[PDB]
């Protein structure tokens, strides 16, 4: 067994979720410990693994898998597939209208074309449970690109992204240039660059040649390009996460309900204008020194600041958390989680005929998993999103959620809290036993609950 | 002459547009000082005036100018005029479609109904006069409604409003009840209330019979009513100001922006957030003792604080400055502003022909009056927006401008800043003479600029 | 006194809205009798009237009107003004934006530009009344534009519009040329054409110099341009109506109409197609034998001329009637309509309070206040009555306006509409009962759609 | 084997798609003639045919399908799966939200709930086969929907579609009673009925209890409902097709473009209406017996008849053409369709490089891949052809999807989609030169819209 199946095979027999995430993180940048990548090293620096091992991802992607998914699955050009070549300094895109065929991506690929694959998840169940499994230790979406570029090429102009990136090389090998930020603005840049010529960039932190096994991490305002050397091609997946999840976006969303909140609570955010303000505030009063103007300003600096007593900063965070519900790829389970669950319940037949099962306040049970479910508040009612009946195409499912009443608030948390411990229905902080009962009943049959030991 | 006309005659002699309006508000509450009514009652308390003359507002409105109106102008039910009853504690609406003829508003006021004209502006140059004066040293629109209320009846719930209302007695006697807010949120409401029953209600701060002449003012969120006593009918204007102009309001159109410039300038708001916030923060975790939780709000509240200084108070003054003058009424001139301006210069057949002067460079000139254009700076461009050419109708006319350039500016903002004080053109702050003579021109001909003497 | 006014003070004194609309019309052609007119020039031949009267329009619109509207009223570039100049063979537009002051207007007349006014309608009550009445007569709405040539220019390049055009020379003069459609499609044209070059147009049909006072009409499709003498500057109004008025914007509507009731009503139209019509129908089967294409092709035309059978034509009528309705000017009401209406009915004062109170009583002598400003028209199973009275001079500003009639009134409805002008007795209406037929003439009377015989007040 | 699996055997030994549409009719009716069927009972009558055979379709679609598929499955409730039960009169949904999980579906199923697949050709191969092959002998889309339910109880209240059904008896019994219209205005229903009472309906035309292998059709409007006698389940297979596919829906295309058309090349439909023709007409003037509105109504139906020489008829063909494209499921490949096809070209990876990677050439021999998967037409002053390769099982989930044909190349492609299944050597093809030749058969066959006579792999 190559070092990727003997992790993924280790993982199924973590019961953890949680620990199952940190374990594999430790994996993919392994031997640097994860305490000391996410202290000094994480949205700070370009980083090379260089792993000595050569069948490290053996498992993962390959060439012929890309071939394979061409041929049995519907890819689309654009949609799912792009063919690039950066030829004369200048970038250009060959992508045919249409289902990309065999025939016609491996024509382009013999023209010197890149080809990139969007979401590989969609149609890989490795790159899917590597990646359901990862965005739990990150706290963020975490998605892939595959690129596969012929020999002797490149495939795009150099820029840099919005997101933070892992490079696993697959096959091959590729010489890579990582530059640092080119001004204080790019640092952590919150959108991705356009294409820049050669001139655009000065001298890179990074230059080196990657080879099977080895990983390259860079913060996103990394200006970086990478080209194929002579007769060999090369084949990488690129993971990225922490798209626009900033302190800046998070007070993009509280503020609006900051002041709406002071407006409707405290009657000096109700108070009028003056009415004479117009006569210092503007651009064409910006030169003036009107004592006016610092009072005005003066007013600003207050109201804004006190605007941090209104803020309901755990609404946001529930926010930002049925976002991430909703972007989650769903659970990747392991035997024993779909043994204990309604997933693997048998359905006996007999005569042709379905004969079925029930918990009981004796029945012991916890979360499916750790990042599925979040409780959000909501028009003054409380609802409870998960992600077990998303699809591993980004956004093609609505947010799922139902409607979690007032009475159970305590347990659900309760639930949510003390995953992976087991607890009993009887013991769920609820009003009454038919409330434990049906809790327990509606998270289990939604398949949110594994129980102990099966029901059936 | 009633002092209405006296005061109307008098600011025609006024040079200033800005001394018209303070002159015209001084008159509105005479006895009392400006001064005071600002510093003191504005916003704060509600203001009885006892004129003790009757003829106080002779000229303004009247009950013969409603009949002329419904006669000769398309006065319709709903968009012009509202018919209503307060009868047994339940508000009536009696509108019926179409146009209000005489015949049939009449005939609704004899039923007990009460007649509300709800933009007397539009039919009335005197009300119109009145308003575009009062504006001015508002610094927000101000808008008005003609309340028409048949003997022994009422015709309004009691309820309060979203603006600041002044109301004038101009026929008749009415009984007037206003209310203090009857909790803290309502104190200056941000929206106008539903219809309160009788039961809703305490003591009113003040209880009054008011008669010809007399002035009423209340802040917004000051709950009232008023009702017509056996034997004479009722008349008034509500002259309404400050409607949305709160400091709540200007931050709400500021922080968005500021969090934007934070992000682009300061590269702390531009930091990923925790990878792990979602463990403490949210409202599963309202109650949990993490010390990390504590840290977060703290980090919150000194982030939102911060944002004050990234405030594009300019940018946002310019924008409501360029609100106000979309919502503004046209000016009104004076006699020698006309005589003076494009809208006097003589032109007729002669000799079935135009007769068709232009200024020089020695012709001396400053802005028709003081609050009819401002210079706004959106997307790096230099627009002059007016208000010339609205209509007496609200926003009847879309936004009206004229794009200024670079080497215009100076110029523009110096005849903006120095009003009244005559300049020749000669003395713009101009790259060549072409364009003193150019800028000058294109002011006059919009209708916005007037000269020393008659350029004709 | 000019004709014009003559005419119109004439207009005051005849009773009825039709008849005033025939003897405008007929005036407005003079000497030319109408019936000639229509039954064999209009839609077909291009028409000089020689007037030999220079005054025959006085009052009806001037240069002088024209200056004193854009003092006083708020007329705007592009809206209300269009401002074109036709020089070195290329039609060029200096519309600046926004208000067109006097100052302005001028400037771009000394210029050398033509100034036009989109409707004088909404600014003059003269031409407001003029066009007013001739609608009626019409049965289609009535617009006009008022066009200023400034001397030794032309304003517009040829081309020929969608509408029927009477224009009306008001002063100065003007050489006009009027050409016969060029190609059959155009004859009797759809929508108005683009700006042709002299190079695309033959030999005028008709070739002069309009002075005041004459009149020349040419039917949609006829490529016309004018330009002013030396010295001389033109005003003319060109009265145009009869804008997609043709039998098939008729078809148009009832079509689909046709369709869905034979559908709903008749299994044929219900009844499957061929399995395999694909085969040989289609453009890449234009040039089949297979002899199942000619029936398929027979088939289509039959089925299409037997919707006829479906058509709801009178509904659809109603549906004409009702826009027209909605596209009409208010009417111009004669010091009689107005003094026997609720327009003119007065109210009295006592203490300074209404107390004018004057009802209907069963034996009033009731009629439409005139002839065309109201229609019955059904629509989802009701029956409603739209009218004019409350439009305004200005096209489509207000929506369409109608009040509901009960099934218990429509007899009655139909009866006030039908015999106009003829004075019925309310008491004589027949209705379900002496309430619902005093309920009916009240409610006619308060929308201002009806007038009685003697005053229900004198002022 | 069952005579299902036997005569898919059949079909992909049978060269020609047009054939093998035909063929599979012929075996959903037997041992009913096809001439017969349409001659005399489509959109006529209900049919029985008593098959004889427990085991006639066998393979198309049983139980354990439905068991794999929602266990294996992102199966919905509402999108894909619905849960209903006819109670006392009164027809009801126990349609949770969310996915339908087996044990979800299967409870619903033992409290009495009917469980009916809304689009059983997404989940399964066979059921897509034989929907996308019977789809061409149709002219318009064929659907499904499979229904399943349990011992003693009716799932659905009487009603009639607007569709042309065809029922599958797949396993159990069920007693089956279809109506004939109640009314003129029903017969041929253009749109599916309400729910229906038991007072409402009349006495049965038909009243039988189906055995797994019969098949019973019925045109739409006719009324029907089934239970399920005490003791089995039942489990059905309804074929639907023909939707809005009349005669008056051609008309409702044709006639706006006729009317343009008329008006834009005869002046009479640009003659100005009468000035007074509202003096006549209109329903206060129903009653007139105005000469001028006799008048009036003759010369609507002239001008009315005179419009079918206007009717753009190709164009209507070609727009029902393009939407029957659209509605199509993609096409099931024979083993020698795929191996002949771009779809079978070997050119997989090996080596660290693209192996065995064969062009056409003037002397390759063509045809279309199938007869009813591409369509030419004319848009806009543009030629365009349509196809259905990329097409999914998924109603509409696919956009409609074509390829400009440019005037020098009308000819050649009318050739190809006129001699199917004959084989056209490349350098034949009526092209202005050489390279159009090439260029031509070189885009239709990457696409997947052509097939060569020997693998281009050889
Ligand atoms: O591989 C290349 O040519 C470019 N790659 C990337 O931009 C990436 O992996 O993010
Ligand atoms: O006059 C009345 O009955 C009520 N008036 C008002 O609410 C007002 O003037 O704002
Ligand atoms: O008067 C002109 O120059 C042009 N006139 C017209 O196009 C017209 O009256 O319809
Ligand atoms: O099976 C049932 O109860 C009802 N079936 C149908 O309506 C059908 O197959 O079209
Ligand atoms: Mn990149
Ligand atoms: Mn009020
Ligand atoms: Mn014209
Ligand atoms: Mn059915």
């Amino acid at each position: 067994m190559s070092p990727l199946r003997r992790v993924l095979a280790e993982l199924n027999r973590i019961p953890s979720s949680r620990r199952r995430a940190a374990r594999l993180f430790e994996w993919l940048i392994a031997p640097m410990p994860p305490d000391h990548f996410y202290r000094r090293l994480w949205e700070r620096e370009a980083v090379l693994v260089r792993r000595q091992d050569h069948t490290y991802y053996q498992g993962l992607f390959s060439t012929a898998d890309l071939d394979s998914m061409l041929r049995n699955e519907e890819v689309q050009f654009g949609q799912h597939l792009d063919a690039a070549r950066y030829i004369n300094g200048r970038r250009e895109t060959l992508n045919p209208p249409g289902r990309a065929l065999p025939a016609a991506a491996w024509s382009l690929y013999q023209a010197g074309c890149s080809l990139r694959l969007l979401c590989p998840q969609a149609f890989s169940t490795t790159v899917w449970q590597f990646l359901a499994v990862l965005q739990e230790q990150f706290g963020s979406m975490a998605g892939s690109n595959v690129y596969l570029t012929p020999p002797n090429s490149q495939g795009f102009a150099p820029h840099y992204d919005d997101i933070e990136a892992f490079v696993l090389q697959l096959e091959g090998r590729k010489l890579w240039r990582v530059y640092r930020p080119r001004a204080p603005t790019e640092e952590l840049a919150l959108t991705s660059s356009p294409n820049f010529s050669q001139d655009d960039l000065g001298e890179p932190v990074l230059q080196t040649v990657l080879e099977p096994g080895d990983l390259l991490y860079f913060p996103r305002g990394f200006i970086h390009q990478a080209e194929c050397q002579d007769g060999v091609h090369s084949l990488h997946l690129t993971l990225s996460t922490y798209q626009r999840n900033t302190w800046g976006d998070f007070l993009e969303a509280i503020l609006p309900l900051a002041v709406q909140a002071a407006m409707e609570e405290n009657v000096e955010f109700r108070r009028g204008l003056p009415r004479d303000f117009m006569d210092y505030m503007g651009a064409q009063h910006s030169d003036s020194k009107d004592p006016r103007r610092t009072a005005f300003m003066e007013k600003v600096r207050v109201l804004v600041a006190r605007l941090g007593h209104f803020a309901p900063v755990d609404a946001v965070a529930d926010q930002r958390a049925k976002d991430f519900i909703h972007d989650s790829l769903p659970p990747v389970l392991t035997d024993r989680e779909r043994a204990l669950s309604v997933y693997g319940l048998p359905i006996r037949w007999e005569a042709g005929e379905p004969v079925n099962a029930q918990l009981t306040t004796e029945t012991e049970v916890h979360m499916l998993q750790d990042g599925i479910a979040r409780l959000v508040g909501e028009g003054g009612h409380l609802f409870l999103y998960y992600t077990v009946e998303n699809s591993r195409v980004y956004h093609l499912e609505e947010p799922k959620c139902l409607e979690i009443y007032p009475q159970q608030a305590d347990a659900m948390e309760l639930l949510l809290g003390s995953y992976p411990e087991f607890v009993r229905v009887g013991d769920l902080p609820c009003d009454s036993v038919e409330d434990q009962l049906s809790l327990a009943t509606t998270l289990y049959d939604k398949g949110l609950l594994l129980t102990k030991m099966p029901l059936a």
